[PDB]
């Protein structure tokens, strides 16, 4: 097995990456929740998806905090009581108010809780010794999440900003693969190029829906043939990435 | 003496009719909310629409208590926050849990409040001096509600039991027309025959969707031809019935 300290290079660089994304998450969530508290629906809607990109890019770490992640990011699908669940809070609760209902009424406390929760997450990440097995395992976890809910447009059922989250997951996974390139190369000379090709295929389909202002079209614009073309490469990436924990001597 | 055709007669009889329906509403609501608290989803679903018929038949009086009516019977449409509104309670809040979400989780307090609210309504109706203009105008008020939400199937957006509510509104309006028939036919017997024929047309179409028990098909079963055939009679009735207050000197 591989001693975690032998992976300090890529693990340290990943914590720097996660920390930078978390700093941006906090600053964007401050602005997003301030807009909600101020009743500025248009500004809140514009900030929603760009803010979430920073969370979706660091899911391998955020999901280590199971209850906090649920507070920040649970979907309607996660609640027996649906949209009416008292425990349905965070981004998707505000997504419903802003995009389906066009309101900020009584959303102030939900916005305040979301800001408090992301500031909590920032502190927990600062305190965290990053386990390389969770980092390395995180790329496969991200691609499994893409396969489960993002290809089908089931992450943002009211704003339909799923492509922002999709691209964030992919970017967060590619970052992990890139950082561990030397360690992968020591055991498997062909692996990085194999996954790079499938990442490039996914990135090219996603790029068909980027906008000049720096965003994405809504999910209803994604053609059925592009949706179908994503399934294969995403599944092959998930399978390939699922071998890395073992290959690198972490489990 | 009191004249034999004095309006104190039919208004008294309407309070009896409303009182009898509210007695049934309380007993059925007890059984409906008991099932919700028990977790018996199948029984609660079967009791939902027959319970509501008694409320829908007396809406001219129930809607005089604005906050109570909202607590018992508001729709998602009535809430800026939609399904997540804390003040979304009563029949349609439980309708969402039972029919959309297939759950009774945490619905106990909502069921307790619905039973308490209909018991409140029962006491308020007993204490109420019925305003004769609200009684006589109640037939038009009910037909306007049919035209606004029942004919288009927008009353029960999760259970789709709108035909029960449709028929209940129609029956409650026909009761008012029948009670004031002696006074109306003093003034305009041709007008009364015109109203009866449109009621008979509506009842004949609705009867096409009755089931073997005193039930109705769900709204999706209503053929588009039968929907368009309902539109004319309902709108003629809404206009004709809007003249009753003036015909009886209550404007």
């Amino acid at each position: 097995a591989t001693a975690p300290l032998d992976l300090v290079g890529p693990v340290s660089d990943y914590k720097i990456y996660v920390t930078e994304n978390i700093e941006e998450l906090v600053s964007h969530t401050q602005k997003f929740t301030d807009a909600v508290k101020k009743g500025d629906i248009a500004t809140a809607k514009k900030l929603y998806a760009p803010t979430r990109v920073y969370y979706e890019s660091v899911e391998p770490i955020a999901e280590l905090f199971s209850d906090l992640d649920a507070s920040i990011d649970s979907r309607v699908d996660d609640h027996e009581q649906g949209v009416a669940a008292e425990d349905f809070t965070g981004f998707h609760r505000l997504e419903y108010a802003l995009f389906s209902q066009n309101t900020t009424k009584d959303q102030g406390p939900i916005a305040d809780k979301l800001l408090s929760d992301v500031k909590d997450l920032e502190k927990r990440v600062a305190d965290l010794t990053f386990p390389p097995e969770k980092v390395v395992g995180g790329a496969a976890a991200l691609l499994e999440e893409v396969a489960a809910t993002k290809i089908s447009g089931e992450e943002d059922r009211y704003s339909h900003t799923d492509l922002y989250d999709f691209q964030g997951n992919i970017d967060g996974a590619k970052k992990i693969v890139d950082l561990f390139r030397p360690q992968i190369e020591q055991q498997d000379k062909a692996f990085s190029s194999k996954v790079d090709k499938n990442f490039a295929t996914v990135d090219k389909i996603l790029a068909k829906y980027k906008t000049k202002d720096g965003g994405f079209e809504t999910y209803d614009k994604v053609k059925e043939n592009d949706r179908k073309a994503l399934v294969g490469p995403v599944n092959t990436l998930a399978e390939d990435l699922s071998t890395l924990r073992g290959k690198l001597g972490l489990n």
